[PDB]
C-alpha cells in the first residue's frame, strides 16, 4: 500500500514507488565536522519572518505542517549560499519514538531527539509545484532540537496539536511567529541534496545550522501523542517519522565557521 514508516512500507522500501530514493543527491546525510570544507566565499544567512503569516497546522498523515501565506515576499530567506528570494511555504519536524533519536541529518553520527525544517521555495519559479522539479527550486533550513529547557515560542504549536491528533485534520492557526524556533547563532553546513519524504526530488539546497535549539521532555511527548491514521482507524502513534542517513557520493559539505 503508500508509503509510510512502518516494517512492511518504510524507507528501505520507498525505491519501489520512488525509483530516485537511490539517485545521487539524496538526503539526509551524516555531517562528518571534520571533512566538511570552511568556505570564506559562503555569504551570512538573512532571515526575513517579521511579516510572516501563518494560516494553518496541519495533520498530513506522516508529520504536522503549519502553513504559511506565500503570495507575497513576507516570509523569505536570503543570502548565504542562495541566489535569489526563496519564500517560506511551510515548516514540520521528524521526531523519534525516544529522545535518542529522531533527527534526518546526524552530526558524527550523533542523532538529536528531533529536527525542523522550513521549507522554501525559489520566487523565480512563480510557485511551490514548478519550483520542486528545478535543481535549485527549494530551501530548506534545518534545525535540530535537543532535549532540556523548554522553548517558549514553540509553546503555542504544542497547545494546538490535540486538535489535529488524526490525519487530514486541520485547524486555523495564525499570528504564529517562527522566528521563535531559531537559535542563537546562524552559522550553517550546507549541501545540495533532496526532499526527505516522497516523491524524494532532488531540487534542495540544505542548509543546516550548527547550533540545536532545545524543547523539555514535556514538548517533545506530546509530539508522540499525535496518529499517523485517520479518525476511526486503528491508533498508530505518530512516531520515528525519519529517514535514515543516504551515502553522500559525490558531494561536499561546505562550511560557513571554523
Ligand atoms: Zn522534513
Amino acid at each position: 500500500h503508500h508509503w509510510g514508516y512502518g516494517k512492511h512500507n518504510g524507507p528501505e522500501h520507498w525505491h519501489k514507488d520512488f525509483p530516485i530514493a537511490k539517485g545521487e543527491r539524496q538526503s539526509p546525510v551524516d555531517i562528518d565536522t571534520h571533512t566538511a570544507k570552511y568556505d570564506p566565499s559562503l555569504k551570512p544567512l538573512s532571515v526575513s519572518y517579521d511579516q510572516a503569516t501563518s494560516l494553518r497546522i496541519l495533520n498530513n498523515g506522516h508529520a504536522f505542517n503549519v502553513e504559511f501565506d506565500d503570495s507575497q515576499d513576507k516570509a523569505v530567506l536570503k543570502g548565504g549560499p542562495l541566489d535569489g528570494t526563496y519564500r517560506l511555504i511551510q515548516f514540520h519536524f521528524h521526531w523519534g519514538s525516544l529522545d535518542g533519536q529522531g533527527s534526518e541529518h546526524t552530526v558524527d553520527k550523533k542523532k538529536y531527539a528531533a529536527e525542523l525544517h522550513l521549507v522554501h521555495w525559489n520566487t523565480k519559479y512563480g510557485d511551490f509545484g514548478k519550483a520542486v522539479q528545478q535543481p535549485d527550486g527549494l530551501a530548506v533550513l534545518g534545525i535540530f532540537l535537543k532535549v532540556g529547557s523548554a522553548k517558549p515560542g514553540l509553546q503555542k504549536v504544542v497547545d494546538v496539536l490535540d486538535s489535529i491528533k488524526t490525519k487530514g485534520k486541520s485547524a486555523d492557526f495564525t499570528n504564529f511567529d517562527p522566528r521563535g524556533l531559531l537559535p542563537e547563532s546562524l552559522d550553517y553546513w550546507t549541501y545540495p541534496g533532496s526532499l526527505t519524504t516522497p516523491p524524494l526530488l532532488e531540487c534542495v539546497t540544505w542548509i543546516v545550522l550548527k547550533e540545536p535549539i532545545s524543547v523539555s521532555s514535556e514538548q517533545v511527548l506530546k509530539f508522540r501523542k499525535l496518529n499517523f491514521n485517520g479518525e476511526g482507524e486503528p491508533e498508530e502513534l505518530m512516531v520515528d517519522n525519519w529517514r535514515p542517513a543516504q551515502p553522500l557520493k559525490n558531494r561536499q559539505i561546505k562550511a560557513s565557521f571554523k
